[PDB]
């Protein structure tokens, strides 16, 4: 139960992001989901209704980051739960990877984690309680051909979280990572029927995971039932990989 | 909420074992906790009340295993959730470790996992649904001086679970491990303040974990909210170790 | 260069075991390879020639273990390098796994590591120098359907080594594990041309590893060039798995 | 023995970098060590003598990267072995970490790995053989208070290497990481005995590691004796951490 808790879920327009936003809201938290346009920010506001609000945010723009937080402190208050789910992909074999494809992935997938975590830390420490959860990926752990940039960022955010976790552990703040395997979303519904089959062959469970399933893991970690879990990575991949 | 689910929690006399038994019961499951003595069984039966029953079980005795399950199928039904929490410790530096101290730890901490998991598998596969959760230990992952035997068994049960997970993943059955760090028990409660400070010194969180906190992790994994998590190890150690 | 060093390589009749025995011998060590029969022990003596000797050993028989070591101390001296490579497989889905198939794998693959390591420890500690290397398997880390017993033992020996490593680290003794992926041996040359292809599909390198390649890793770890490596697991699997 | 092999070791002015440069050179490779200043290049050239040359390089400057490689193809030839050892530290608790301290660490410690690996790939793929080794850190795996930026980059380069490894594995090219623990450098040599005791307290081996010891691990991985090792991380930390 997250009654009275304020959660900021970056990139909450669809799939995992949205399921996270809706699940936290359904369990009592005032949720602020974000998108990169006024349109998307509105759509989020529409589905969250009176439970939260949608705000436009660019996780790579320091200005956008403080601006968004300011509003939040004004209309709702200090952020208690941060869920870093904003991220993108710029797949390509190393040989064909453009410098911009590397830099954007790093800036958006990794650096974003540092900026936002840093931006909500002070308030959490004062209250001596908080939750920071970043949506990683099984790729950050096993790596994947054609995704060296994506993998670097996903692996990197775990290294980041482990270190931050050690800095604020005693202050009642946990920093964890939920690593999804293949989840049914846009990026999987737009794959040919053959690619889809190729994907399922790697998953012992024999089915793609659900966005909601990733949301359930986040909610658990964001709750008070997971206060002794920090610096940990929770893999939700149907057995695709086991650590 | 495990409405209509039957859970068998081995070694449910106290601490982690008991908290697991009570938490599953509080959330709607009919729980069967076990002990080595008729006393314990009865004590377990008293605290579980109408939610479950206590039965005497020796996880190293094939006969006892058969027998206990038999009594469960007769009075309650097929086991849906298995929680392997029975285990012991026979600490000693390798050079002073007795052969019996190695064999007992292996028989009770590792082999037990094979015997019980195997014993509840068929019914689970038929129902095309099930949960197997073993209580490991952070020691299984980082190892520990004077606990080579304990460490072998805890590390070993993860290897076991990973393999079993791959065998029954497609059948709607997950096999996971929850690895506790230092948890407040009767052993630690009776330690001197200096001894306790030497343990706390290792935990970034700055406190021992709570038996209930381990119970919460198990409940999450045992629920339908964790259907896409299998072959995974969930570390609940306050940051003592991060993988 | 292992001039003046004595190495005991268990199960050195073929493949990995033999390549290890020959490589250590070629680099100056007096090698004692073992087998389960007088015949095999002789064959080993024949290929090692003046570099070592073959002895009959049963890693599950405490009597055989001290008996073999005694001779070694009599004809060569104290063991400086221990390479646990003896091991077997009793594959079967959990449902069809016989109690004897579980017990034998554990006794031969895991318990053996404890008995032999314990048996050569005293001398190593006195000399304040030594090397203990156990041949694990990628299966101990990722697990594998139909090999729950094998996986438990391989995972378990890592837990064991980590703990032992912590006990003797300061005494100039390292305890490590080399985890091979699919290696060309009898157990792979006796697979149908289809199973072989299935195996290669999992290996980025696109070829089975060589017994000699596993031997090279062991030699490195057994040398003085790896004195700061302990409690570590070296994966040699062509990219089949990455940790 | 790298007879006829060309190795490029970034940041080879001292410690680990230098030991790597000298060890590869001593074993027959023509080595090109790099520094940020013309001084360093020359100093490197002096100690390498006729075995190699020193060149000024800035791993964050695409121009410098191009340029340096250009000079190497002209005077020596295509790079066969790449050792990414250039890196820096900008320690600080998250709340006091400057944006420049995050960006510089990422640009220099992580992005550099992408730029240089990409820059030597084509020739390696053509030769259907190559070695890429990056010097990580135990911090990338366990994280560390006050080093969130360093940790992110070190963890990130592993994710990168794993993915690249999968892309070029079949082409006879391995991509690995050597993760040193506490290594005796000019920073530690100048610490007070109490500060040194606080580090030694963490190392089971009971001493700092030697720069040469890290060099030995790299040489092993760079040799033909490690052709079946890729996407792997080799921990050389005296037991400070065990994975
Ligand atoms: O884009 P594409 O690659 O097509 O990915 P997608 O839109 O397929 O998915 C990326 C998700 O991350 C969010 N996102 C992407 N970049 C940023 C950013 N700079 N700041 C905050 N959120 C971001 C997106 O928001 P949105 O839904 O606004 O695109 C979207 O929800
Ligand atoms: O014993 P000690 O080392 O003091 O540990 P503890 O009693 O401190 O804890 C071990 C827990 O495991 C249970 N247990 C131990 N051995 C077995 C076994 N062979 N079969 C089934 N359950 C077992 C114990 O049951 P119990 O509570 O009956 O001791 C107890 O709940
Ligand atoms: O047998 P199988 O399953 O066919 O395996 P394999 O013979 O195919 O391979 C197992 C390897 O381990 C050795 N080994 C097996 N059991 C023991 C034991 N108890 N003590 C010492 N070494 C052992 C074997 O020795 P050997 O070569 O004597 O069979 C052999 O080298
Ligand atoms: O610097 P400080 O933090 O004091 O670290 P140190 O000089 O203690 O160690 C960092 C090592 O990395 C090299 N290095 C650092 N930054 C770069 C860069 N941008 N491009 C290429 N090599 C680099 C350094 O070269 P150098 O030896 O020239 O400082 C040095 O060998």
């Amino acid at each position: 139960n997250f009654e009275g808790k304020i959660a900021l879920v970056t990139g909450a327009s669809r799939g995992i992001g949205r399921a996270i936003a809706e699940t936290l809201a359904a369990r009592g938290a005032k949720v602020i989901g974000t998108a990169t346009s006024e349109n998307g920010a509105q759509a989020i506001s529409d589905y969250l209704g009176a439970n939260g609000k949608g705000l436009m945010l660019n996780v790579t723009d320091p200005a956008s980051i403080e601006s968004v937080l300011e509003k939040i402190r004004a209309e709702f208050g200090e952020v208690d739960i941060l869920v870093n789910n904003a991220g993108i992909t710029r797949d390509n074999l190393l040989m064909r990877m453009k410098d911009e494809e590397w830099n954007d992935i790093i800036e958006t997938n990794l650096s974003s984690v540092f900026r936002l975590s840093k931006a909500v830390m002070r308030a959490m420490m004062k209250k001596r309680h908080g939750r920071i959860i970043t949506i990683g990926s099984v790729v950050g752990t096993m790596g994947n051909g054609g995704q060296a940039n994506f993998a670097a960022a996903k692996a990197g955010l775990i290294g980041f979280s482990k270190s931050l976790a050690r800095e604020v552990a005693s202050r009642g703040i946990t920093v964890n990572v939920v690593a999804p395997g293949f989840i049914e979303t846009d990026m999987t519904r737009a794959l040919s029927d053959d690619q889809r089959a190729g994907i399922l062959a790697q998953v012992p469970a024999g089915r793609l995971g659900g966005a909601q399933e990733i949301a359930n893991a986040v909610a658990f970690l964001a709750s008070d039932e997971a206060a002794y879990i920090t610096g940990e990575t929770l893999h939700v991949n149907g057995g695709m990989y086991m650590v």
